């Protein structure tokens, strides 16, 4: 990918080694594909620009339906990294305009899309550590796409709050609590606490409750995967098997 097909736009935030940046990339068809480009502080060590760089190395592998996707690299400084970004914006943002018209099945097919990106990512015993509507995009109205764009207190397992201790596991609570984020079309959970209160009503048996329109049995697969003890939790490639039957279930009622 050649710099001059980039045409940055503004800034979307502060990266960790230097801004992101809105684009517009316009590849060889003419067709243009809204992208996100990450940059790196010239004056940063030898160390950081290897971690920096790392990203565009490894996400080069990932071609996953439900993952966020590499446009592509521009090694010569100064060094960008190039990523798709689609109209609708995250996910979070998306569930708040759209409430109105939004029906269960869809948030139930996104919750089954996000749980089938981590099946992938447990398959490689690689854990994501801040799963939230807020790190996933709209492609289509049919498909969302989980990425890492960014401690999540109201979002974390007892064991990472208490331990720091981050597994596929965790990561089970951390989706069930994302799963409820989208049933609850976008409220963020435990709004009602401050993030200090947080582990003491974990800590007592209470929990999130189910939102108004999350079927029963999600309701109860969410649970389970707030179960304490993380080996009560399921795996993801399980999940996987769950979240279907009950997308099939909410299917055949509409
Ligand atoms: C070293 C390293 C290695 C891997 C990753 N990594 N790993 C994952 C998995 C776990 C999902 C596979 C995802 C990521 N990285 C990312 O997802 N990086 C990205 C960062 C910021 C962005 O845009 C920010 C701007 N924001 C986008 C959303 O809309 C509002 C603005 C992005 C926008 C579109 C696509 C990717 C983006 C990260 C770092």
């Amino acid at each position: 990918i050649a710099r001059e097909d980039v045409v940055l736009n503004r800034i979307l935030g502060e990266g960790f080694f230097g801004e992101v940046y809105e684009g517009v990339y316009t590849n060889h068809k003419g067709e243009k594909i809204n992208v996100a480009v990450k940059t790196c502080k010239k004056d940063c060590t030898l160390d950081n620009k290897e971690k920096f760089m790392s990203e565009a190395v490894i996400m080069k592998n990932l071609d996953h339906p439900h993952i966020v996707k590499l446009i592509g690299i521009i090694e010569e400084e100064p060094t960008w990294i190039i990523m798709e970004l689609y109209p609708y914006g995250e996910l979070g943002h998306y569930l708040e305009r759209n409430k109105n018209s939004l029906k269960v099945l869809t948030l139930v097919l996104y919750s089954l899309q996000i749980c089938k990106a981590m099946a992938y990512l447990e398959s490689i015993n690689c854990v994501h550590r801040d799963i939230a509507v807020r790190n996933i995009l709209v492609a289509s109205p049919e498909c969302v796409k989980l990425g890492d764009f960014g401690l999540p207190i109201k979002w974390m397992s007892p064991e990472s709050i208490n331990f720091r201790r981050f597994t596929t596991a965790s990561d089970v609570w951390m989706f069930a609590v994302c799963m409820w984020e989208i049933l609850s079309f976008g409220k963020q959970p435990f709004f009602w606490l401050e993030n200090k209160d947080v582990i003491g009503v974990l800590e007592k048996g209470d929990r999130l409750p189910k939102p108004d329109l999350c079927p029963p049995v999600l309701y109860t697969l969410m649970t389970r995967c707030w179960d304490y003890d993380p080996s009560d939790r399921p795996r993801f490639t399980e999940l996987v098997c769950s979240l279907s039957d009950v997308y099939q279930m909410e299917k055949d009622i509409a």
